[PDB]
């Protein structure tokens, strides 16, 4: 059984980064002790605590339960005695997060490459939403890049799974959270739904076309535009009240009309007028066609 990964031949070659609750690592599983095994990438707690724990088991089972080719694969799990301390095993994407990529190649990714990315997110995001997933963190660096023609979901570290009667969950007491990716809803009641998760693939999409300029990033864009004076509690009171009047990230420089109404449309304070991720797939599959 392969998803089985023993510990001790999991070979430490990079610190990949952190995410929420976790490091990730890259590692060669190398049983052979010959340097000739798989290079997979291997999610694990930073704090394992009781609480951590249980939601890092959830996020390993929602994982295993996803298969597209745009969310990134689950191979296995490892497991350490007594205290049972769990490390997920994924596929390794040596092209990195679509954030990094994005900053490094800049406008060398030209629009038709931008809408594969994401026609390609949208058709991850879909899939999720018909196991009733909610992502709550999508972002440029949650996403990974397996090559120049793909994109996959790279992370699931703040999702949840609706309960069966309501199409949102509320939560109840909230971590960090990446507030300028949130939807109305969701900074006022913590309510998250896929509609909320719409709002935030518009400002991933945002994120692409202004190609990950660090002087107009979400949080630079919104902090100018509530006052970078406001701290703490006070930026979220002040972004609620600055979206319920509207305000919005501007059009990124060069960005095509077509795909500025898309960003515009997500971010709708009536959840119910925001596109399905099913009709923006076709939409920006419609684009790509036209180009
Ligand atoms: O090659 C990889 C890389 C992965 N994760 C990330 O790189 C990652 C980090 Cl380190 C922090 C936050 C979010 C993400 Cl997606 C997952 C699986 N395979």
């Amino acid at each position: 059984d392969p998803t089985q990964f023993e510990e001790r031949h999991l070979k430490f070659l990079q610190q990949l980064g952190k995410g929420n609750f976790g490091s990730v690592e890259m590692c060669r599983y190398d049983p052979l002790q010959d340097n000739t095994g798989e290079v997979v990438a291997v999610k694990k707690l930073q704090h394992s605590t009781e609480e951590h724990l249980r939601d890092f088991e959830r996020e390993i089972e929602i994982l295993k339960s996803l298969q597209h080719d745009n969310i990134v694969k689950y191979k296995g799990v490892c497991y350490s005695a007594g205290r049972r301390n769990l490390k997920l095993i994924m596929e390794y994407l040596p092209y990195g997060s679509l954030r990094d990529y994005l900053q490094k190649h800049k406008e060398r990714i030209d629009h038709i490459k931008l809408l594969q990315y994401t026609s390609q997110i949208c058709k991850g995001m879909e899939y999720l939403g018909t196991k009733r997933y909610i992502h709550r963190d999508l972002a440029t660096r949650n996403i990974l890049v397996e090559n120049e023609n793909r994109v996959k979901i790279g992370d699931f570290g703040l999702t949840k799974v609706l309960p069966q009667d309501k199409e949102y969950y509320k939560v109840k007491e909230p971590g960090e959270s990446p507030i300028f990716w949130y939807a109305p809803e969701s900074l006022t009641e913590s309510k998250f739904s896929v509609a909320s998760d719409v709002w935030s693939f518009g400002v991933v999409l945002y994120e692409l076309f202004t190609y990950i300029e660090k002087s107009k990033s979400p949080p630079a864009e919104f902090m100018r535009m509530i006052g970078n004076d406001k701290q703490g509690q006070m930026i979220v009171f002040h972004l609620i009240e600055l979206l319920k009047n509207n305000g919005r990230l501007p059009r990124p420089d060069g960005c095509p009309d077509e795909i500025y109404m898309i960003m515009t449309e997500c971010w709708n304070n009536n959840v119910n007028q925001r596109p399905s991720f099913r009709d923006l797939a076709l939409r920006v599959d419609q684009i790509r066609d036209n180009m």
